[PDB]
């Protein structure tokens, strides 16, 4: 799948954190970066495709450490039934479309931390083999110990999908997301858990995410967290994940969940600063610093948060108040940080419901969510370069892919983006994409997605042959 | 549109109620009945297709006075969202499939008293023109003064679809069912109602059904009925319907509603015997007998009603108790009765939820509903011949189509069915279809529907190209 | 129960609409007004109690044409169960306390248009006989054709009390409000309705209120009104009310309901300008003018309405937008208008839930609601004198009590209030009460209610003997 | 506090499990047992009150290891609001009434494992001091880590009290049950949990019950259990409980919860056999046998469980199926068992809702619950003597009160009951009480409760002075 190209004469930001290098040239052959250096210092035979990066900035291909290519954030409110019913038969194409939408924003690698295993496998495999366009996918499959989209984990007091849908359909959806690893694992002794997780890991996942704490925030609010498992069952899960040799992700929503994750040396802790609206103790930050563990955080911009607060939004507490303070203090301490957003490609019927306030700097809008993330983190005092490293090298490191991707270095995959303006002068300039390259192949990124499916709109009631 | 055929040597039950005529032959040319006579009295040039009816019974094509080809009854519980979301783009084909399923049951003409106008129009016109297969369709479009499937008229206290769906989708679905004739009509002065119903009737409906009473039984139960309109607004609606020259249907759920419908000389009174679990007064029945108005009734069988009562079903009061007694008394009195069922082709995911008891002699299962109706009515004392007429000639008379269909008479359309066993001996023998003929064309009815859509099952999550 | 007193030397506003008379004296003997005229012109032997009305204004005792002394507005949202459970055993005392709270605001006569018959009878009879303090009560008992507080008439989609209370208690409350005249009347033929309403009227009510339209606004919103009865059953009810010789009240929520009420010559039409957010036609206003019928209207102040609109309040449409326009146009046409508010004495636990915006110029706060009403109507262009007549003579006339009360005239009951400042200069000066007299007895109105019950607060968990 | 009496000539079942000792006499002085011996071996100076026990059986005062004197089980369905609103002001008297109803059933000591702290304190102290009648009370106060009756811990998907009640009342009720030890504890670091539980234990509780697992079965069913706290927070709680010198109780709803409780050497494990409908592993039972820890279990009888299954009751899985099998296996293994029921004195309006089947051998009906427990356990194979010990000596042992009560031994409190029939011959004969003695004082137990409060019925709407 690799091709050959040269990105010529731009200011290079290679993702290793150093001072940027002007008039630099990147040379990619057969997918891989072979030469990085000064323009005058190396030659481009004109049988070779070139991009003119003069006056422009060269960055590695962007990396999102947490997306849902079947839109999971939606399923936690309105729209789950209609979306899943509408696209049954085509989930892998929904996933490919979402990957393409991510690619349209410069993101060449996505890490999907919750999805239905079958279609995300199909889509990853098709994208890897050139059979389909889109960002490179690595996935967890399901979240261990969490129920599917029609269980309590996606209910609200006034929103209970199972009251208005067939049990059969609901069960069929819950099964394709749970894959046998749902809430019932909490009823089992450790020796019955071990084989189930061992078998699950043999199914081909790139990493494993465990629900250390509950996923009941839609039902109970933010200040009543639980643990999904006893700690010895949790340790069973963790040990089997280590046996399988894949990275360990955690889902936590309390201070004690966070500490518990830290003491398991999690490779990546998803929304680590979501802590039941209780402030993270200095001790916990000191552990993150001593152990050099990666925390993913999911912030809101000043504007989005203010809008949320202005309408008493139900998820105003997800990133607001004490969690905002957590983000600020984590930044100021210099802990290892990873970009992730829970973003997905939201159904247009649900988008059409939304006010302009809801849409402006919306954190879950796949394709723009990473721009917004970097903006929000910089609004909280993060250094623009660190913010770029967060969306580039850091997730590669956390997921153990930094030998293949995440920085522009010889031997690594030729994923690259070119920006018209300086992202270190203004982080919103990350939006100023003009070229996108994946494995040395330049992408017509403005013409993505190739075959609109979810994003096809408006919708015709009776399509005539 | 029409073809030529002859049905030979069967006992004729012609639909006019007379003594059955043995060793009879029916001859059809270009869609029209040209000869009815004794067998040995008419030659069949044997280049002409023949059906050997010896030892068999010949009936007119069956007629159902009330169906919903988009399954409305379903939308009054679980399944509306998934069903409408899954088949958006294809509603007319859902309707054609249901029409074919009706045809598979011996029904050559269906009267649809609530549906979405655009797709039922498309389907009717394509079936009429030969572009699609199915029973002949006549329709009301919407019910004047009723809300769409995501309004109060389909809610239950613990079933509120709008709480878990996008407003945009809900609104789009309510608009294609309401077509501007929803609950808001109840807020208008008469002079502003007039143009809306005038314009509605210009959209090509075959008849018009008015909500004399409410449709809130799902929300409030059976003992709290309302009137939808004032008397003078009702005067406006009725006047405009009569001026458009189409039959007037009514929806009534109370004794006063029924009386109000009788006083307007309604052409057909849908579930006339549903009257708030209050018994129909003798004077009302005597009004029905004197004005000779058609009542559609929707009974349950003994087994079904008993299952319903056993599991304390929400709609046990639809046809149970006082409504059963109403049915019995209407039968004994000999009022004019019409077969109708509110049946539709139910989504297989919803059917798969059902127990054997729910499914057995289920009244809303399109394709078997009319058999079950006749069984149920004969269980209550109806004369089998009367029941057969209720499902052939009587609907045609009520809808003013008896000049074209509903009996086997010279000049009428050549819609015919053949049974292997005597329906007058045992009404369940209506199920023993061996031949079905529509407008002279014999139908391969065991092979319907042609292109399973709703009824395609099981459903595949990811269909590979 | 009458006593003797003289109100000396104040500017008299007698309620007949004329220019106010300065230096006037009102002389009451044994409950009745015996002399009204110039101060110099008549003598007060000093064995006689006097109030010094110098520099002050003399008005008749205030009259509220619509209250609920068991707080009905509350039962339509949160708090019904706890209130009714807390005060079972003492409803007549709740009612007396509320009457006393009305008296504290200058209101000497209240008309209660929905309540539980037994306790409102007990309280009226006790207040009339001196056994208990409070405003004079006249009542309807229940609203004919409406369900009790635990039926659909007080439900909202997210508020269903019967899901969390005993059926037994709920039924017991529904019975004491319905008194057999609930929703089931809609299921009956006219000849079965007649005796039930005839019997109900023999139970001792002062007037009868009929639910011409539905009471489902909490469940369905404002733009889906129904009629409770067929018009001939409605006419049965109306005729029996005329037979009984008591005033006819109507509840309407649509233009057609309003017209229907008008064509029955209703003595008082409660919230007549509540019309499904459709504008009242000129023709309907012309009928009100030609027939000189009384309309009660329930407006909001500019401030309260703005607050409601600022928080998307669920009952923002009760008096806002088109209904505001209705009020304005009714005022500008000069139709006969009556003050009423649906106000009650709200449980303090429910008041404690409320923001300051909700409480400021709240229309349903018994004891201040009439001040607010007059303010709101004057904000809409009503003449202050007409606004005073609306809360004084007009309800007396509508309910046919103007021969006994509602104006200061010889022969009438000696109900009087004294104000410190001029209500014709600023209508909020209606708040400046300094004396209150009922049947010639001066009231220590600042010390009401005598025996706090509902208003007793805070509430002690364990009261020790 | 104590009195003097003698019980003469009965078959003694003393609570220590030995062979029953015929023609025995028990002698009590100033509340204390001083003599147990053969009849003809001890003289009764006949100025001393006597109970003729000839032909009768003498048992220790019965003991219930788990009740709720404010009826908690009720609050998990319908009735919480009405019950708490109706009796605010009088909670301690509700508690005393329930204690008296326990006493009416032969129960002289009750252990209340969830209640509101203030009123249960008041009631315990007044019963202890002679100021009120009833069983001796020992209490936990609240359940550490559980929400109050208007939190998620008492919700069902279609039962959300807070949707129809004032926030103020709900909050006030949640505060008096939680006492600051609610769900928010799960958000805290260990060092901030420590002072709260330290201070909680200083408020005078007799023991402390910890929510090891969740209390969301009403909301999520039985197969989705969680842990309330991390291991180290649980360490803090347990450490502080042990340091306060009171018994440690646990609430567990999973196998891992049960194992976690066993590993902490809990003094009593409440509904130990409720384990997510997953069978208890043999190794857990063997742990119980080796550590000899007390398990409270809450079974259903055959009839009751069968009624429950017949009507598909929400709590059929509380004691049915795998939990029944757990009970059976625990009985066969001979683990230490304690009688407890979660029973309370249920509001008569709620009882009046119930069918005969619901009421028959109902496990939560205080005053009969312990009889039903013993019946249910003997139905599962328990030895009647063992069952009797489960309801006398065993709770006293688990709560560390066996030095004072639970057997008839010299030095212990003179709590005694007399039966007319042999409970070892048929366990239902535990119902044949003829005498009840508390601390030497014979109780007029047929005359309890003294002052019906909750149980006063029917309820009068308007009580005239
Ligand atoms: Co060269
Ligand atoms: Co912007
Ligand atoms: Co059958
Ligand atoms: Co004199
Ligand atoms: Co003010
Ligand atoms: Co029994």
């Amino acid at each position: 799948m690799g091709e050959t190209i040269a990105i010529v004469g731009g200011t290079l930001i290679d993702g290793n954190g150093g001072v940027p290098v002007p008039e630099t040239t990147v040379f990619i052959e057969d997918g891989r970066i072979t030469k990085v250096g000064s323009t005058d210092q190396i030659e481009v035979h004109p049988n070779i495709r070139q991009i003119d990066a003069q006056g422009k900035w060269i960055l590695p291909g962007l990396v999102n450490g947490n997306v849902h290519l079947l839109d999971g954030i939606m399923m936690m409110g309105r729209g789950g039934i209609e979306y899943l019913a509408r696209f049954e038969g085509n989930y892998y194409k929904v996933i490919e479309e979402a990957a393409q939408i991510a690619l349209r924003g410069g993101v060449t690698t996505v890490f999907d931390t919750w999805n239905a295993l079958e279609p995300v496998t199909i889509a990853r495999d098709r994208i890897a083999s050139g059979a389909a366009e889109g960002a490179r996918i690595f996935f967890a499959g399901t979240l261990i110990g969490m129920g599917g989209p029609f269980t309590g984990d996606f209910m609200r007091p006034s929103m209970q999908a199972r009251t208005v849908m067939s049990r059969t359909f609901a069960d069929r959806m819950d099964a394709m997301f749970e894959v046998g690893m749902g809430r019932h694992l909490s009823t089992l002794p450790p020796a019955e858990v071990r084989p189930l997780i061992r078998e699950y890991l043999e199914r081909g996942v790139d990493f494993c995410k465990i629900a250390v704490t509950d996923h009941l925030v839609g039902l109970l609010g933010f200040r009543a967290p639980y643990f999904t498992f006893s700690e010895r069952v949790l340790d069973v899960l963790v040990d089997e994940v280590r046996r399988a040799g894949v990275p360990l992700l955690t889902h936590t929503t309390s201070l004690e969940g966070l500490n518990t994750a830290i003491e398991r040396d999690a490779d990546l802790m998803i929304h680590a600063t979501m802590t039941g609206q209780a402030p993270i103790p200095e001790e916990t930050i000191e552990k993150l610093l001593e152990k050099q563990l990666w925390s993913e955080v999911q912030p809101t911009t000043i504007a989005q948060q203010a809008w949320m607060d202005s309408v008493d939004h139900p998820f105003a507490d997800f990133s607001g108040r004490v969690h905002h303070e957590n983000d600020v203090r984590m930044i100021k301490a210099g802990v290892p940080l990873v970009l992730g957003t829970d973003a997905g490609c939201t159904d247009p019927d649900i988008l059409e419901d939304m006010s302009q306030g809801e849409l402006h700097e919306r954190p879950w809008t796949l394709g723009e969510d990473h721009f917004v993330w970097m903006q929000a983190m910089v609004e909280k005092g993060m250094d623009p370069m660190a913010a770029i490293l967060a969306g580039t090298a850091n997730p590669a490191k956390a997921y153990r892919k930094f030998d293949e991707l995440g920085s522009i270095d010889v031997g690594k995959l030729g994923d690259v983006v070119v920006l018209d303006q300086d992202p270190l002068a203004d982080i919103t300039n990350m939006r100023t994409l003009s070229h996108v390259v994946k494995e040395g192949r330049e992408i017509d990124f403005h013409g993505l997605p190739l075959s609109p499916l979810v994003t096809a709109y408006p919708r015709t009631a009776n399509v005539l042959d």
